[PDB]
């Protein structure tokens, strides 16, 4: 089953110029937790921002151009991407924006981190119709010495 994980700022802003503006240690932790051991899907842009392969997970890169790195798996389509995933309990769709757009409809569960902070960006997380989603988990966090802003981790499962 497919899951979308994503870090959202105010206004569903997800990123700016291929990078995550803010600095939130608690977010990386969580991200790493829910991703580790599962395949991860991502776009070319996201691949690039990342720089190298996420350890402990199979990297699936979705692009219309040939790969150019044999350490990761390159696929040209949403279906291909899923086949490459094999039969596993969970697939992790990590963005960018376009990607996430492609997978929402297939997605069953959403892993969201709402960040309290105004950033101007160029990308947004798709607008998903609340009505169809059920929040099964929530956890707020006041800012701190490591995390410069307050945040919320949230888990949403389709109805
Ligand atoms: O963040 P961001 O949105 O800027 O970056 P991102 O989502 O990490 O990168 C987006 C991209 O991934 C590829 N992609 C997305 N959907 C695809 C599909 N259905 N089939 C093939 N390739 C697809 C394209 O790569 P290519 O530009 O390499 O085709 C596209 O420009
Ligand atoms: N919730 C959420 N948080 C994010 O930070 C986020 N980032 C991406 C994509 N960009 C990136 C860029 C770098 C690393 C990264 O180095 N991840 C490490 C965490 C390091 C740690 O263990 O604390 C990893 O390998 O999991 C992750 C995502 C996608 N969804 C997100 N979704
Ligand atoms: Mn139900």
């Amino acid at each position: 089953m497919i899951s979308l994980i994503a870090a959202l700022a105010v206004d569903r802003v997800i990123g700016m110029e291929n990078a995550m503006p803010w600095n939130l240690p608690a977010d990386l932790a969580w991200f790493k937790r829910n991703t580790l051991d599962k395949p991860v899907i991502m776009g070319r842009h996201t691949w690039e921002s990342i720089g190298r392969p996420l350890p402990g997970r199979k990297n699936i890169i979705l692009s219309s151009q040939p790969g150019t790195d044999d350490r990761v798996t390159w696929v040209k389509s949403v279906d291909e991407a899923i086949a490459a995933c094999g039969d596993v309990p969970e697939i992790m769709v990590i963005g960018g924006g376009r990607v996430y757009e492609q997978f929402l409809p297939k997605a069953q569960k959403l892993y969201l981190t709402h960040i309290d902070a105004e950033v101007e960006g160029d990308t947004h997380f798709p607008d998903y119709e609340p009505d169809d989603w059920e929040s099964v988990f929530s956890e707020f966090h006041d800012a701190d010495a490591q995390n410069s802003h307050s945040y919320c981790f949230e888990i949403l499962e389709r109805r």
